[PDB]
């Protein structure tokens, strides 16, 4: 009876897989090359991952059925098309988006989809964002933190955000590995990945977006952050408290709202990879129950424990319905 | 009659101030130079700060009295003596520690103190840690995240942690601005400081310490983190979950315990700069009430709101007493 819509569910498609296979052989210094080699490289350390990522109607659907999961909201897996040059990224984003729409239409009661884009070329990205919203009628958008080691405060990306805001599509900002601005401290102990780097990279991106005033410029933007908001919900009081010093002594711009007010107004979060009732309850309290969505983070996380996490959450049934799927249905235009 | 012991209370002394005024004029590229110029520069943007940091028995004690604060646990303010060359840092650490001991001894019912050291020279730091523990009988230790842009998983610092463990003194790892490994992303919107950079720098340091197996090598270390544990308490589930991948594919060493188990066994946290009852409640729930301590972060934060934050906390009186001062009395050897 509980409607479950998992909102951070990765997929890939052959043309992107082939491109990453070739890219894995190059001398790119980006920290994502660790993942890219492990999954897409010759002699990969994780040889089953491409199969599990590519599968939609086999193991994925059987697991959804076994666990009573109604839908996956699908996204091209990190690092998407962002590691390629502008020309290649742009070509592949179109291809990946068409394949995403095709995948969704084969089973639209079970799958919804986010389109992606190649912000290496902001004008072409804005055009693809319009095409995703209007021509393909996809459910929203996904991008994997930084592009070209720049964050989304940079005015270079204004045409992208202008297009996103006009489109009405929410943007899921998924992690990728720490950019070159920060990667040096994430080369050890597997910290390049989900264990630490992903969170630091993505949250820092989001915080720069807020403090730069991007949400005064584009106030109707809706951003979604996985991994219980990449911990930003935990830092809200300190973000607010220290903002006066930042504008006064630090040369940060004056904002109309407080940092945490942008977070509640313009962001929503998902529970991907943070199956903690305590953290879920914290987030509901400080963000409000309309701002928290459930996710699995399949195939990197197994479905069963993610499902049982939300089914057993110590919150009222109406709030649980919102988190399990009601909020996603609203935010990602799912019927 | 609630005993209030504030655990992250900054102070400075003339010999360190003079050293930092001189350092302010050098071409050090450290991100801390923004703070150092602002407070200690020839043309300071924050001219009253040196006076406020230096004052112990004037305005500080008066504010403590007005607000019913029993004690401050004093620490040489960031960046301590860690920006100097090895010889200079070593010399000033001894001098700062002697002055701290004398300051505590002058009003020992109102002030406790943490000694510091210069990790630039691990062998010399080890000796000063022993002196601090055995001869000055100070209450514990303080260091400001990185030294020379290295983190405390580095085996270079092993003689330091060997000494700390043996001394039985708890080490407060206070923030510093992001090291050169990560500072590129923290040059804008005032993010070098408390609003964002501090927490990312310090939490990353601690996470590296945990994942490197430092607490299998030194299982009796006690580390204290301010700012509600630099958000580490929020990330515990994901740290644990992803640790399997880190060791299997990421070359992280195999640990005896889970990451969150080191966090609970070897760390305690304080509420400095995070006056959120919701964040406080979360922390007590996931760490246990014995691992959370109150702090003010004076003079960077005012006393009254921090005091009223704990006096009004929606927790039982016995738990409130532990947080307000009881835990600190145990952890920092205060009668
Ligand atoms: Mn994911
Ligand atoms: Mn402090």
């Amino acid at each position: 009876s509980l409607r479950l819509i998992a909102t951070e569910e990765a997929v890939t498609f052959q043309p992107v897989v082939d491109a990453l296979r070739a890219h894995s052989r190059t001398d790119d210094a980006s920290l994502d090359m660790i993942l890219v080699r492990d999954v897409y490289g010759d002699e990969p350390a994780r040889p089953a991952m491409i199969g599990r990522l590519s599968d939609v109607t086999g193991e994925r659907l059987a697991e959804m059925d076994s666990n009573g999961v109604d839908m996956h909201l699908l996204s091209l897996t990190a690092p998407g098309v962002q590691m390629f040059d502008a020309e290649t990224g742009t070509r592949l984003a179109r291809i990946a988006n068409d394949l995403m729409a095709q995948t969704v239409a084969a089973n639209p009661t079970r799958f919804a989809g986010l389109g992606t884009f190649a912000p290496q070329d902001p004008a072409s990205a804005a055009r693809e964002i319009e095409r995703v919203a209007t021509q393909l009628r996809l459910n929203g958008l996904v991008i994997n933190s930084h592009t070209n080691d720049l964050y989304y405060d940079d005015p270079f990306f204004h045409p992208v955000f202008e297009a996103i805001e006009a489109s009405g599509l929410a943007l899921y900002i998924h992690p990728r590995a720490p950019s070159k601005q920060i990667d040096r401290a994430f080369r050890d102990y597997g910290m390049n990945s989900a264990i630490w780097g992903y969170g630091i990279e993505t949250s820092t991106n989001a915080v720069r977006m807020i403090l730069s005033g991007l949400f005064d410029r584009f106030p109707r933007l809706k951003i979604v952050l996985g991994h219980m908001g990449e911990a930003i919900p935990f830092w809200l009081w300190r973000l607010d408290y220290m903002h006066g010093n930042a504008t006064t002594f630090g040369g940060a711009p004056k904002l109309k709202l407080k940092p945490s007010e942008y977070f509640r107004r313009n962001f929503a979060i998902t529970t991907s990879g943070v199956e903690s009732h305590a953290a879920l309850r914290y987030s509901i309290e400080v963000l409000g129950p309309e701002n928290v969505m459930w996710a699995i983070d399949y195939p990197y996380q197994p479905m069963a424990p993610a499902v049982q996490f939300i089914r057993t959450a110590p919150i009222p049934e109406d709030v649980k319905a919102m988190v399990a799927g009601g909020n996603a249905a609203r935010i990602f235009r799912i019927t």
